[PDB]
């Protein structure tokens, strides 16, 4: 199912993690791209960062041609990059991510980050990179848009820009049971702003930002516990967790069989004790956490 977002426009609530790190083939995102969607999922989230939207773009267009589904079937997300918050560069960056994937338009286009990097760090005013993102929702570039890694303050700063045309229509942020965003999450809902979940899985623990000697999420001993009660596995339980929140969840696979496994997040669902053992595993804990943002004047989590 959807969510209808606050411009009337629909997300689908379980979205497709198109990431995968450099020693990956560019040629997989392509193929499980495509086993995303014959799996069932229907939302697909991409970047210019991510160095794969023409295999992913490929991949969706491939799905429209031998008739799985229309265009207006999918929901494609894309990334502003944080060399690129200059408005004059917005919508540039834009038609680029768009004739990489080959599309006429994204379902949604969000700010990657509020830490602006030189066109070294760079000083910008996110108020008028969001003026621009407004043009681009006017042109037709983005059917809507919206933010990434802000937190409450930086959020806030958008909501209360004078003028404002358009709200993001949601925030996506890391969030999984040991780093649940309650607080965030209330924010959002009062406002009627999506909060869309990454490294919900645990992430990929990439060496590059994330610390191995950092709990596993997946082998959590209530999300152990509750796969055994439920008899299906702990990706499912931290995905379903997320619906019942009123989160819209990604979840990144490039393995065929885990990707199938993933939409059976639809099939079963947790009962109040088991929503509150998997809210008692809050720990404040961000995956990503590397001297690289750290440091930044704008790091979302200096809190
Ligand atoms: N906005 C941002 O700054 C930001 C940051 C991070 C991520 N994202 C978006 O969020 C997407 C997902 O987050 P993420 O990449 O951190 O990964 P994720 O969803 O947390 O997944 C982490 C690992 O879970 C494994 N997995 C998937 N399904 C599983 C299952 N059913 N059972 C066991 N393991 C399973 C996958 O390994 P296999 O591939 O081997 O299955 C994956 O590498 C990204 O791909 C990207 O689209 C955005
Ligand atoms: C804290 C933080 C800040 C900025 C970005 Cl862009 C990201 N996103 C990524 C960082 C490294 C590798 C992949 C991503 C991503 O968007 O998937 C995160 Cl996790």
């Amino acid at each position: 199912q959807c969510v209808k977002l606050n411009d009337g426009h629909f997300m689908p609530v379980l979205g497709f993690g198109t990431y995968a790190p450099p020693e990956v083939p560019r040629s997989k995102a392509l193929e499980v791209t495509k086993l995303a969607i014959e799996a069932g999922f229907r939302h697909i989230d991409s970047a210019h960062l991510y160095n794969n939207e023409e295999q992913v773009g490929l991949a969706i267009r491939s799905k429209i041609a031998d008739g799985s589904v229309k265009r207006e079937d999918i929901f494609y997300t894309s990334k502003l990059w944080s060399t690129f918050h200059r408005p004059e560069l917005v919508r540039p960056a834009l038609e680029n991510s768009l004739k990489k994937a080959q599309l006429d338009y994204v379902d949604l286009y969000l700010i990657h980050s509020p830490m602006s990097l030189k066109p070294i760090f760079d000083i910008v005013d996110l108020c008028t990179t969001w003026e621009a993102m407004e043009k681009c929702k006017d042109a037709g570039l983005a059917k809507s848009i919206g933010v990434s890694n802000f937190n409450r303050r930086q959020l806030e700063m958008i909501l209360n820009k004078p003028g404002l045309k358009y709200k993001p229509v949601c925030n996506q942020v890391e969030c999984h049971p040991y780093f649940n965003r309650s607080k965030l999450l209330d924010f959002c809902k009062s406002k009627d702003i999506v909060l869309v979940a990454y490294s919900a899985l645990g992430s990929q623990r990439d060496k590059r930002w994330v610390d191995p000697n950092s709990p596993v999420l997946l082998e959590d001993p209530v999300l152990c516990a509750l796969a055994k009660k439920h008899k299906r596995t702990p990706a499912l339980i931290a995905l379903r967790y997320q619906l019942q929140r009123g989160v819209v969840v990604l979840a990144k696979s490039y393995n065929e069989q885990r990707i199938r496994q993933n939409v059976q997040v639809f099939e079963f669902q947790l009962t109040a004790e088991d929503m509150k053992a998997i809210d008692g595993l809050d720990r404040n804990l961000h995956y990503f956490n590397s001297d690289s943002f750290a440091s930044h004047p704008n790091y979302p989590y200096s809190d």
